[PDB]
């Protein structure tokens, strides 16, 4: 079930501290789809935070320690049992050690103690895996959680431009968001959640998807980096799931018996996320306070409407061959309070 690892031959694309970025993949010969997962994980945003981070999180900002390989779980196992969606195909995660949400384009300097290039570190496993069987494919899912599921959202119409400009038109670049459509709502108690982000934006060179900085322009760029947002702007096909209660929401919402403000709160929160979601028409929003699924191998579990989350992303596939009879690609609880759905994890 092993990817194994493979360091940026460009190693001018680095991670936090300088050293190379890199991938894990297991390669499927007889299969044209690569599915290109971005792992999550927070992010930093100055030099204190940054530093603190490099500390406790290393595997985070550098590829100095990383195993040789990984096993392949969830959407990347390649078991049918465990994946019953794509576990035939070529097989890419793509470890985050930029803590940048994927959006940095600025190397390490003497102005700079810390290189932020997760949106180099993907183009350049892109055009690195080219050369290794990508430019036959015929489907490129990039797909990701949590901070990669914003990264899905900031980069994967980059990816298109990319392999269009290259010369590939014929791969159809798609998105997959797991856990990264975040609402900059206000707290239940007053951190200012918004203003990381635009910080954060500052101090890595942060870029978002051309049509999106259009529209906010010039020290806006922070409202790309919320999916409610970002998703009109962008023109691949992008699938996305969320949890109506996402704990890294709750956590930014500095949520923690239930009193009356705090359910109020609660339900506000999941009605509000289900009206962003309304006009998705690809989209998995199971009522549970939980974070990230696609990688894990339970993953096959939960299910919306009597769906399970590998058979809508198997429609969505059928889909983008009217709606499908029995095979929905758009599924969103309308229960209101957390484990409402059965099925939600424990
Ligand atoms: C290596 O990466 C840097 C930084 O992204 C880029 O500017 C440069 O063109 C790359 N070099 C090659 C040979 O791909
Ligand atoms: C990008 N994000 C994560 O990676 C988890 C939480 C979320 C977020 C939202 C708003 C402000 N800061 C962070």
């Amino acid at each position: 079930e092993d990817l194994r690892l493979h360091l940026l031959l460009n190693t001018s694309v680095t991670c936090n501290d300088g050293s190379p970025a890199g991938y894990y993949l297991k390669e499927s010969r007889g299969s044209r789809r690569w599915l290109l997962f971005l792992e999550g994980g927070w992010y930093c945003f100055n030099r204190e935070n940054c530093d603190s981070r490099y500390d406790t999180m290393r595997r985070l900002m550098s590829s100095r320690d990383w195993p040789r390989t990984r096993t392949g779980t969830g959407i990347l196992s390649s078991q049918p049992e465990e994946n019953p969606y794509w576990w035939n195909a070529n097989m890419v995660f793509i470890p985050y050690c930029s803590s940048d949400v994927w959006s940095g384009a600025s190397s390490k300097s003497e102005k700079n103690e810390y290189a932020f290039m997760g949106a180099l570190i993907i183009q350049e496993v892109v055009r690195e895996l080219l050369g290794r069987g990508l430019s036959g494919a015929k489907v490129l899912l990039l797909a990701g959680s949590s901070a990669g599921g914003t990264g899905v959202l900031l980069n994967v119409d980059r990816v298109a431009e990319q392999l269009e400009k290259l010369g590939y038109p014929a791969i159809q670049v798609r998105g997959l968001a797991d856990s990264g459509w975040f609402l900059d709502n206000k707290q239940y108690r007053h951190c200012a959640p918004t203003e990381a982000i635009r910080r954060g934006i500052r101090y890595w060179n942060g870029v978002v998807p051309e049509r999106c900085r259009r529209q906010f322009q010039e020290g806006e760029e922070w409202n790309c980096f919320f999916g409610y947002k970002v998703y009109p702007t962008l023109r691949s096909p992008v699938f996305v799931v969320q949890w109506l209660f996402d704990e890294a929401q709750l956590t930014v919402d500095n949520v923690h018996p239930v009193q009356e403000g705090l359910r109020l709160y609660i339900q506000n929160l999941g009605r509000e996320l289900r009206h962003t979601l309304k006009d998705v028409p690809a989209s998995f929003a199971p009522a549970c306070l939980s974070h990230e699924i696609i990688i894990r191998s339970h993953w096959t579990d939960v299910q919306v409407k009597g769906t399970s989350l590998p058979r809508a992303l198997h429609c969505w596939d059928r889909s983008l061959h009217t709606p499908l009879k029995g095979c929905p690609v758009h599924l969103v609880d309308s229960c209101p309070w957390p484990h409402c759905n059965p099925s939600c994890p424990t």
